[PDB]
C-alpha cells in the first residue's frame, strides 16, 4: 500500500546507481510492470504454494530477473529455486529461522535473503549462509541504526524495508544498498 512517493525516492537514487529497487506486490503482473519500469528485484509472497509458484514460472517465462519468493519454510523455498527464483528470502519475523537459511545451504543455494527486525538475528544468518540481509523494522524506532551496525560487522548486501521515503533514504545513507517498496 505504498504511496508513490516511496518508489519516486529509490527511483531516484536507483538511476545514479545508488541503489536497487526491491518491489513485492501480490499479483505477477504488477511485478513484471515494476521489472519493465527499473524494479531490480520482484519479490512473490503468495501464501498459496501454487499461486506463487505460478507466478515464478511466469515471471521467469517473462523474463524478468532478479525474481525473489519469501516464505518461512526452505522447501517452499527450495520449490521456488527450481521453478526459476534466484533470490530466496527465509522470513524470520515469525519464529528456527537460521536451520532454515543452514539447510538452504546444504541444499546448494548461494542467494538466500533473512528477513529480521534485529540485527544480531542478521548477522548470525549472515554467518550461516544468508548473503542479503533484510532489516523490516516498521515497527521499531530509527531502524536505520540495525543497518548502520551490519554495515560495521561488514555485511555487503543489506536491504531496508519501509513505506515513507524518508526512512528509506536514510537507510541508503547509512549503508543500505537495496530498498524495498510495496505495491
Ligand atoms: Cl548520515
Amino acid at each position: 500500500m505504498d504511496k508513490d512517493e516511496a518508489w519516486k525516492q529509490v527511483e531516484q537514487l536507483r538511476r545514479e546507481g545508488a541503489t536497487r529497487i526491491a518491489y513485492r506486490s501480490d499479483d505477477w503482473r504488477d511485478l513484471k510492470e515494476a521489472w519493465k519500469k527499473g524494479a531490480d528485484i520482484l519479490i512473490v509472497d503468495a501464501t498459496d504454494k501454487d499461486e506463487a509458484w505460478k507466478q515464478v514460472e511466469q515471471l521467469r517465462r517473462e523474463g524478468a530477473t532478479e525474481i525473489a519468493y519469501r516464505s518461512d519454510d526452505w522447501r517452499d523455498l527450495k520449490e521456488a529455486w527450481k521453478k526459476g527464483a534466484d533470490i530466496l528470502i527465509v522470513d524470520a519475523t515469525d519464529k528456527e529461522a537460521w536451520k532454515q537459511v543452514e539447510q538452504l545451504r546444504r541444499e546448494g543455494a548461494t542467494r538466500i535473503a533473512y528477513r529480521s527486525d534485529d540485527w544480531r538475528d542478521l548477522k548470525e544468518a549472515w554467518k550461516k549462509g544468508a548473503d542479503i540481509l533484510i532489516v523490516d523494522a516498521t515497527d521499531k524506532d530509527e531502524a536505520w541504526k540495525q543497518v548502520e551496525q551490519l554495515r560495521r560487522e561488514g555485511a555487503t548486501e543489506i536491504a531496508y524495508r519501509s513505506d515513507d521515503w524518508r526512512d528509506l533514504k536514510e537507510a541508503w545513507k547509512k549503508g543500505a544498498d537495496i530498498l524495498i517498496v510495496d505495491a
